[PDB]
């Protein structure tokens, strides 16, 4: 029969053997296996999304994106396990390379040398900067989503959240809810973005950037418009020519609403944080997003000098452009995986 783990089916054999759990999300779990056709012990990722629209979307937009990219610092796709046939098939198992651990785990127990988070930094906006190459936008960097080796080789994972980059379509009314993590949201989500701009994930990488300096989340709301306290509490009140920048009556009020709060100097944040590394991080946590610096500069700025090579950072080759026939497209794009 098949193996199970956590009581919960775990289809995958023969190929796929020895499993033991590793984590879990919405609408799966990830587990650990024995390839026996290339000798190594591999990740093995289970999604069970049909009976929902949106994660069938979700399903559909990763499995393409991570089909298609190829970058060392972005988790690739091995192999894919599904039943033969639509109706046999009621979960997909996605097989990855296996890592050691996480940033989030990391974060909880180990202090990280300035070397370490030099290079963790540096290995994130690589990855970023072929992704961003693409058109797409992630929308859920967070540690939990960065993936290390013993050797502290870095990849990003779960594209669950990501989308096609539409900075055109981007407005929207104040207080809109939002999908993604609430810690690494950027303040323009809670006022009048819907978080399709690059910049969006520049936020993101600005907070663990943050959280690694000191192992501790820089922005912890507890709730949607707690989050933008907590940013506005460190970053200060914006500027004029930044309020300037929100037509929106209900956000521009309401932050025109709010008493005056001085921008803490990240030196008092951090004080013992490498001086470059607080000028980058200001840079990504800067309020007006067409201000943020942007994944190509921030490989530029003078922190990351020692690894800086344009050469060596490569950009996407083929950037990109109900539920039923949502799962008929999964079908498809996972037909290349099967015997036969
Ligand atoms: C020991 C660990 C660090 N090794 C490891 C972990 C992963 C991995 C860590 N996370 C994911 C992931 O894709 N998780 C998302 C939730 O973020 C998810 C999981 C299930 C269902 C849904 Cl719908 C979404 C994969 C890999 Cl690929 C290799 N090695």
């Amino acid at each position: 029969g098949p193996e199970m783990v956590r009581g919960q089916v775990f289809d995958v054999g023969p190929r796929y053997t020895n499993l033991s759990y590793i984590g879990e999300g919405a609408y799966g779990m990830v587990c650990s296996a024995y390839d026996n056709v290339n000798k190594v012990r591999v990740a093995i990722k289970k999604i069970s999304p049909f009976e929902h629209q949106t994660y069938c979307q979700r399903t559909l937009r990763e499995i393409k994106i991570l089909l298609r990219f190829r970058h060392e610092n972005i988790i690739g796709i091995n192999d894919i396990i599904r039943a033969p046939t639509i109706e046999q098939m009621k979960d997909v198992y996605i097989v990855q390379d296996l890592m050691e651990t996480d940033l989030y785990k990391l974060l909880k127990t180990q202090h990280l040398s300035n070397d370490h988070i030099c290079y963790f930094l540096y290995q994130i906006l690589r990855g970023l900067k072929y992704i961003h190459s693409a058109n797409v936008l992630h929308r859920d960097l967070k540690p939990s989503n960065l993936l290390l080796n013993t050797t502290c080789d870095l990849k990003i994972c779960d594209f669950g959240l990501a989308r096609v980059a539409d900075p055109d379509h981007d407005h929207t009314g104040f207080l809109t809810e939002y999908v993604a993590t609430r810690w690494y949201r950027a303040p323009e989500i809670m006022l009048n973005s819907k978080g399709y701009t690059k910049s969006i994930d520049i936020w993101s990488v600005g907070c663990i950037l943050a959280e690694m300096l000191s192992n501790r989340p820089i922005f912890p709301g507890k709730h949607y418009l707690d989050q933008l306290n907590h940013i506005l509490g460190i970053l200060g009140s914006p500027s004029q020519e930044d309020l300037n920048c929100i037509i929106n009556l209900k956000a521009r009020n309401y932050l025109l609403s709010l008493p005056h709060k001085n921008k803490v100097p990240w030196n008092r944040l951090f004080p013992n944080a490498d001086s470059k590394a607080l000028d980058l991080l200001d840079k990504m946590l800067t309020f007006n997003p067409h201000k943020r610096i942007e994944v190509e500069q921030a490989l530029a700025h003078p922190y990351l000098e020692q690894y800086y090579d344009p050469s060596d950072e490569p950009i996407a080759e083929a950037p990109f452009k109900p539920k039923e026939k949502l799962k008929e497209l999964i079908f498809e794009e996972t037909a290349r995986f099967q015997p036969g």
